[PDB]
């Protein structure tokens, strides 16, 4: 096991980029490496430290495969949904991605209004996270967080659910 | 089309300073290269995403060719001019380039007074932005600010553009 | 002497880690590689400098073996403490970390009670360094601090131990 | 002349570690190699603007050479004071090098009080400039700060030779 996560984690780009394009294009392969890091102990969260320490074009080229694949994006937040502690994780390296990842992070959820709304139900069915993912929010710069808001009324609906919360 | 830009992109900075250096160094090169990231749908948000996130050194080095060879800036500016989205994805990414990038940017501009005011034009010719302009100098740290100013004032008349709005 | 240390910084990461899994799996090893260190003038200052300036994940994958071989961590923080400075030199460099790895340490450390009590008790043994350790936990990003509280409060005795201080 | 400065920037670090490490320890080579840099329009402001977007370490081992063969520093310092703007292109790279580099040349010069003297009196025969090394040191994190000022108590002298402007 550890040593796989490390030696994709170790190497270039290209590579990385091929494997995942293989992996998230067949859901047969994809299905069961995620049983692969929940058989071994806290493995996923091996895997996810080592995702969110990538060079940022590959964390947007994953996001951009599971939104333009939503077949499989419900199902892998079910993954980080079900188990306890996951979530937080997630958001808490959310904050720390470099803008331009944000920002597409944020363009893929609202030009597909279902994907953020089933995001969005994950943060109230994992216990407690909406009032932390307020403050991630709250602690962006004024550039972010003006262009956020232009951007996100661009659907007053997911304007609402942001109101919502 | 797509995997030519992540290919390019992935390339050691030599192999990209050759390619934009042998591609700027041919008009008839330089056209047809900018059509095909203009033809296929969305794709010059995809390049200009994978500029912006370059090392810094590959960044000012194109933007150190365009400037010394402006027969050829003259129409880059014209393509952000037409895609409405794309002189605001400028600014909000100039903001996050890295401080030496940004003062040698400003330098190579007031260095070539006609150039910074074709650009200057196209801040008021695009809707908007002209306000993201103005508060993306002022977001910057003071000892960054003072520079600028020192720089600018230089010229009483670029001192005037910046001025008059 | 002093080329090995830079030759190990410059080789690429695959290799320092295999180096390092060696190394502190081999206690003859170990303790051999640090009295050469401490012995000639200075170089336990180049190999700390050459240590906090390495890709994240070498660091993290570092602190994840010493913890887990605690026979050894309790001898490299007795080098450090009988090598006056190098604490200071340790804090200094800790609040430069990437807020992932902090909170990584942090993680291995509470989960570890013994090993975070035994590293606790060398901030009073090194002359006054603890009031440098309170003071840089005053210094982080806001719902990093909440972070670290809600993961220290797991634990009501270390809670104690940092607030008896 | 000026793709050789890139072909150099874009070596790997040991190439680079040992063309300096050739260079500043053959004085008719150094003297010749800035000859080339002070004659060619421009090039020391090009050869300064790769030196400073190096990798941190290699920054650290080109002043290391410097301090430590002080009969070349010397005549360094004669080039950046001669040239009006290269002193500014001093300051305004300090100021943006990384917290530990800064302090690791802070260290470098303080234990070396005459060549710390022979830097601080070419700011003021540059013309001006001084004002911004006290905004430099003021803009600094409140940690880097308390740890210049304790390590520069460790030379009174060097204490009344900051005071005294």
């Amino acid at each position: 096991m550890k040593k796989e996560l490390y030696e994709f984690y170790f190497m270039p780009p290209l590579k990385q980029i091929e494997f995942l394009e293989e992996l998230v294009n067949n859901p047969e392969k994809f299905k069961e490496f995620f049983k692969r890091l929940k058989e071994e102990p806290g493995a996923m969260e091996l895997f996810l430290r080592n995702l969110y320490l990538m060079h940022p074009m590959v964390q947007i080229y994953f996001l951009e495969l599971l939104v333009e694949n939503p077949e499989l994006f419900k199902l892998f937040f079910e993954y980080l949904e079900e188990c306890p502690g996951a979530m937080e994780q997630f958001l808490l390296n959310l904050y720390l991605l470099h803008p331009m990842v944000q920002i597409e992070f944020l363009k893929l959820l609202v030009e597909n209004p279902e994907l953020f709304r089933l995001f969005f139900e994950y943060l109230k069915r994992c216990p407690g996270a909406l009032e932390l993912f307020k403050e991630i929010i709250e602690l962006l710069d004024p550039i972010i967080q003006k262009y956020l808001k232009k951007l996100l009324e661009e659907n007053p609906e997911l304007k609402a659910l942001v109101k919502e919360v």
